[PDB]
């Protein structure tokens, strides 16, 4: 009588680049607050590290194009060795009026013996016991945006290799 | 496009028993195939076992009063010395047409200086990423019923200390 609920929705990604993990790591990661604007020029006004050098703790903010606010990130995990990063959102527009707690963004990168690699992301969504209802077009919809995201960096890097 | 999404609800509940661990341990996991009729007699017609010695990888079955079919538990974790059991259930009126995956079980005791014990419940629901809809009171009929199912054991091996 009267139990703690609560849900998790995991949903994972992959697709294969032509870019080096290591390359795709350090402009999404490292060299983000200069590439985001140029690489998603339609979406991202400005990124900045609010507080933090980057490592597990930081946080992080972009800033949007026009009238569309902003959103935090906490970084949780940075794992230059291996590829791996990881953060979280408590609030803001990537929520969109959905009954969460958090979301956390898992990408994970492996090389390819061609000197590619294999990127891997995951979206995880964080759901009180009351309300479970989330929607599959919106599961999804969530993942797609931020796998996109990296195919973005992706194209940005490819079309730049040497931006300092 | 395409991603792999899977749910994980979990529900948990505690109760204080007045049996010590080591004696509901043992009416739960080690003699369920004797108590389990006579503790729910309107609910549990046979418990056998159909595969194992009693440890992980064990398949029980158990055989319900009137039309309910049977269950079959796959034993996962078996660990007297901490008082921890957990099985998962596959197909059975356990699931009754809720679109799961399977449901994972956990009970664990934890001895309290009264030398009673806290009964610790946990249930786990694995859904599919195409629906994520699951019912609140659904839930946590789930979670009741399996910790009621502790507390009658509990009822009858007071009862009945000397059932060998
Ligand atoms: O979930 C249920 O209602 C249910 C039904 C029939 C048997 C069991 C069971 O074997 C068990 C095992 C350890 C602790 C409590 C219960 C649980």
């Amino acid at each position: 009588i009267d139990p703690f609920t609560m849900g998790v929705i995991t949903s994972e990604s992959e697709y294969v680049s032509s870019l080096s993990a290591e390359k795709l790591y350090r402009g999404i990661v490292e060299d983000g607050n200069i590439i985001y604007p140029k690489a998603l020029p339609r979406f991202i006004e400005k990124a900045e590290t609010l507080e933090g050098d980057g490592g597990p703790g930081t946080i992080k903010k972009l800033t949007f194009v026009g009238d569309f606010g902003s959103t935090k990130q906490h970084i949780d995990m940075v794992d230059r060795e291996n590829c791996a990063y990881t953060y979280s959102v408590y609030e803001g527009i990537a929520l969109s009026d959905q009954p969460l707690e958090k979301i956390v963004f898992e990408f994970k990168l492996v090389p390819t013996p061609e000197e590619g690699c294999i990127v891997k992301s995951t979206t995880k969504y964080y759901t009180k016991g009351d309300d479970i209802e989330l929607s599959k077009d919106y599961l999804e919809a969530g993942i797609e945006r931020f796998e996109g995201f990296t195919k973005a960096v992706e194209s940005f890097l490819l079309a730049n290799p040497d931006y300092n």
